[PDB]
Order: C-alpha cells, then sequence, then structure tokens
C-alpha cells in the first residue's frame, strides 16, 4: 500500500500525514514506507516509519510530536531528517554548542526502534544544535553568537561510533556558543539576523576555507547596538524569510529586498526591536 503522502509539521508542534490530493513549519513529499529520523537536544535519536505517524489528513488535527516520543521535560527536537534508502557512502554530520562536532555512517541507523537511543554522547552543560546528511567533498559551517565562522572539509573529520563524544570544530571565546550549523550546496548567499532586529547578506564565496579547531574569521560585527547573533541560513532570491521575537510579534521579508554587502558590517534594522524585547527565531518560510 505504498504511495505519495505530505508530511507537515506546525510550529507549535503537530505532525500528521495523509495521501497527495501555529503555522506550517515544514512540508515534505514522501513515501508511506520512507523513514524518518528525530534527533534531540539531549543527543538522542528516534526513528518511525512514515504511516506510524497520524494521518489526520485534510485541515487541522494531527498529535504533538512529544508525545509519540518518550522524550523527558526539557528535552527539545532540534533536526529531523527524511531517509528513503539507508545508502553505503552517506553520513550522519552533528553539531555542538560548545563547538563539538561528529559522523557516523547512515548505515549505523537502519534498524532503530521507536523508544530511541544514543547518537552522540555529551559532556555535562552541552546539547545538539544542529544535524544533517554529507558525502563526497561536502563542506562545513558553523557560526557562533558572537559573530564569529569557521569552514572546513567533512572528509578532515573520522567516522565514529554512535556511542562516543566526538572531535573539535571550533575554539570558541569565554561565554561564546555555536547557534547555527550550515552543509553549504550552491550559490545562494548567507543571510544572518541578530536580536536587536539587525541582518544582511553575504556572498557564500566571500566566506575563506580554513581548518577546524581555530577561532575563525569575522561573519557580522557585534556590539551593543545590534546585539547577539540568533542564526544563519543559506537563501536563494526567490526565498522568503522569517523572524520570531519573545514577545511574539512574527515579521516576514523577501531574501531580494536585503543588501549584499562585506563581512564586517552590522546591517541596518529590518524589524523593529522594541526595548525588552528580543528576536529569537530566524528561518526559511514553509514552501
Amino acid at each position: 500500500t505504498q504511495e505519495d503522502v505530505v508530511v507537515t509539521l506546525s510550529h507549535q508542534g503537530y505532525v500528521k500525514y495523509q495521501p497527495l490530493s501555529d503555522f506550517i513549519d515544514r512540508l515534505l513529499v514522501a513515501n508511506t514506507h520512507d523513514h524518518i529520523l528525530c534527533f534531540s537536544s539531549r543527543g538522542r535519536v528516534y526513528s518511525m516509519k512514515v504511516y506510524q505517524l497520524p494521518e489526520a489528513t485534510r485541515g487541522a488535527r494531527g498529535r504533538p510530536i512529544v508525545n509519540l516520543l518518550p522524550l523527558e521535560q526539557d528535552e527539545r527536537i532540534t533536526a529531523i531528517l527524511p531517509v528513503t534508502e539507508f545508502e553505503e557512502g552517506v553520513k550522519v554530520f552533528m553539531a555542538t554548542a560548545n563547538g563539538t562536532v561528529k559522523k557516523t555512517v547512515l548505515t549505523e541507523f537502519n534498524r532503530l526502534r521507536t523508544a530511541g537511543k544514543v547518537a552522540i554522547k555529551l559532556v555535562d552543560g552541552d546539547e545538539l544544535i544542529g544535524v544533517d546528511l554529507t558525502s563526497g567533498e561536502d563542506e562545513v559551517m558553523l557560526f557562533s553568537a558572537e559573530g564569529k565562522v569557521v569552514r572546513f572539509k567533512e572528509s578532515s573529520v573520522r567516522a565514529m561510533g554512535c556511542n562516543t563524544t566526538g572531535v573539535r570544530g571550533i575554539r570558541l571565546g569565554e561565554g561564546d556558543k555555536v547557534v547555527s550549523l550550515i552543509v553549504p550546496r550552491g550559490d545562494g548567499a548567507i543571510l544572518t539576523a541578530t536580536q536587536n532586529g539587525y541582518g544582511k547578506r553575504t556572498a557564500v564565496a566571500e566566506y575563506p576555507t580554513k581548518s577546524r579547531a581555530t577561532k575563525g574569521v569575522i561573519s557580522i560585527k557585534v556590539t551593543e547596538r545590534n546585539g547577539l547573533v540568533v542564526g544563519a541560513v543559506q537563501v536563494d532570491d526567490c526565498d522568503q524569510i522569517m523572524m520570531i521575537t519573545d514577545a511574539g510579534t512574527l515579521v516576514r521579508t523577501r531574501v531580494s529586498e536585503i543588501s549584499i554587502v562585506g563581512r564586517n558590517t552590522q546591517g541596518v534594522i529590518l524589524i523593529r526591536t522594541a526595548e525588552d524585547e528580543n528576536v529569537v527565531g530566524l528561518q526559511r518560510v514553509a514552501e
């Protein structure tokens, strides 16, 4: 009984599926027999076949993902990856907030249970914030809150088993942390945004390629004026952006109406911050 279905996840946390016929966070098109891997902030991975999801269909409904998976109180989902086949040459690449990174071959997740298991062992106080698939000559980019960045080859990271810690990715200054992981694909520009509402773009070609475990270079100058970096993401001229504050205000924008400048700039306000209010989310709008 295999066929194409649509799988949606809402910003609020509800998930469902249905044959082809809060606000939308991610909309995917898959086959009833594809798999879906979910990674958490505590370094665990939970697996479930697409047909084991709630078939709500139509408009509205669907249960919260936190009610399908046996998660702990402060444990959240940081990445969701669709998988059709567990091919031999692909890897799972992980990045933590204290600057650590690690990779494992996709074949190790082939027969996982819904109850989950350890994907990466964490030192006290750290957490998994980024996960993606990689192969061949792919490169990796790590962005920090104080405006730094480093870019290197996935091949320079040695493959390891599921129950290990990993290696050094970026040397952070005291108090700084990693907020985004990017595996670059194409000529799209890199868009970055700060807490007080500032933002700008820079050609991905303007980001130098160095080595892992260093302090990296500047991606955007941060001061008391614009504040800390909330996130970074690669996008296309046709795409749209969304920013959310801790207050609740939401603003969408057209990537094309945002100037492409050098890495040493502070950007221009794109959304009226308003004292005592911070930007806490940045992402491409669900297409």
